[PDB]
């Protein structure tokens, strides 16, 4: 029933209020002017990492393994609310727990960068809760190969903010996200597609409410999926090539969990 599928749209949108402080509402009201300072290159990132506690040895390293292992801050909270939204999603708390765990260390990075995009345009990203703005080009002159971990980040954000999808979009397509039957080492694929078809449902009908002179949006969303497993494809080969020249960047255990044995 549409009734039913309007429940699950509500209830995934109320969850999704409560644990993602990142909304896309908020943050396009920053990149709406409803102020912020602009980290563009060495001088002005000097200037602006003031403006946004680690300790001594940590600052003391160089700009490119400073930005990305402060990042890793801002990455393993968003992994920890988004498995509690997980978990409030109908029949997931069901699913065997080793397929818990699977579903949720492909899915992630996915989201993370869902969501982030909701953060970027053609020319940056807020940073710091939408206090700064750090530009693509200024990524892109990062010593190599830090310059190339966000750029195809920019490359989907551009397409995927062109589709113009609501919060109470995103609840849905994250949730389907995560309920993805074909990721490598699920036992019992078919309670995860039962759970999933029904969010595709839920999908379908959010779009046809929410952007009704829009026939196909429901194909280009579920097409950005594609999109999604190849930049964390992407992205995982390149943090290789960050054990093999960089030894002292400190990654995260939980970072380090996830990315053992995927993809
Ligand atoms: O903590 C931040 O605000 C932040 C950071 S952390 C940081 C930012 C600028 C200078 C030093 C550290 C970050 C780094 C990159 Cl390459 C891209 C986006 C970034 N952001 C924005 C961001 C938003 C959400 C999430 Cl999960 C991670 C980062
Ligand atoms: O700091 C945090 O707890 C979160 C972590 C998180 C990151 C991605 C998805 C879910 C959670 O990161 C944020 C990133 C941006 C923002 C924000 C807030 C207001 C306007 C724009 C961005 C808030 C939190
Ligand atoms: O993998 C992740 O969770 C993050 C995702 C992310 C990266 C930039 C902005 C928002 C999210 O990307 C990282 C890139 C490099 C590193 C890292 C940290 C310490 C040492 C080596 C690599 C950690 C995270």
């Amino acid at each position: 029933e549409s009734a039913d599928l309007r429940a699950l749209a509500k209830h995934l949108y109320d969850s999704y209020i409560k644990s993602f402080p990142l909304t896309k509402a908020k943050a396009r009201a920053i990149l709406t002017g409803k102020s912020p300072f602009v980290i563009y290159d060495m001088n002005s990132l000097m200037m602006g990492e003031d403006k946004i506690i680690t300790p001594l040895q940590e600052q003391s390293k160089e700009v490119a393994i400073r930005i990305f292992q402060g990042c890793q801050f801002r990455s393993v909270e968003a992994v920890q609310e988004i498995t509690e939204y997980a978990k409030s999603i109908p029949g997931f708390v069901n699913l065997d727990l080793n397929d818990q765990v699977t579903l949720l260390k492909y899915g992630v990075h996915e989201i993370i960068y869902t969501m982030l995009a909701s953060l970027m345009n053609k020319d940056g990203v807020l940073i710091s809760e939408g206090q700064g703005f750090m530009t693509r080009e200024f990524l892109k002159s990062l010593r190599k190969p830090f310059g190339d971990f966000m750029e195809p980040k920019f490359e989907f954000a551009v397409k995927f903010n062109a589709l113009e999808l609501d919060d109470s979009d995103l609840a849905i397509f994250i949730a389907v996200i995560i309920l993805s039957g074909d990721r490598p080492g699920l036992l019992n694929v078919k309670p995860i597609e039962d759970i999933q078809d029904n969010l595709l449902q839920a999908l379908e009908l959010q779009l046809k409410l929410n952007h009704p002179e829009s026939s196909q949006l429901f194909a280009k969303l579920l097409q950005k999926m594609t999109d999604l497993r190849q930049i964390v494809t992407e992205h995982v080969q390149l943090l290789q090539v960050i054990k093999k020249t960089e030894t002292d960047m400190s990654l995260h255990p939980l970072l380090q969990e996830i990315y053992k044995d995927l993809y």
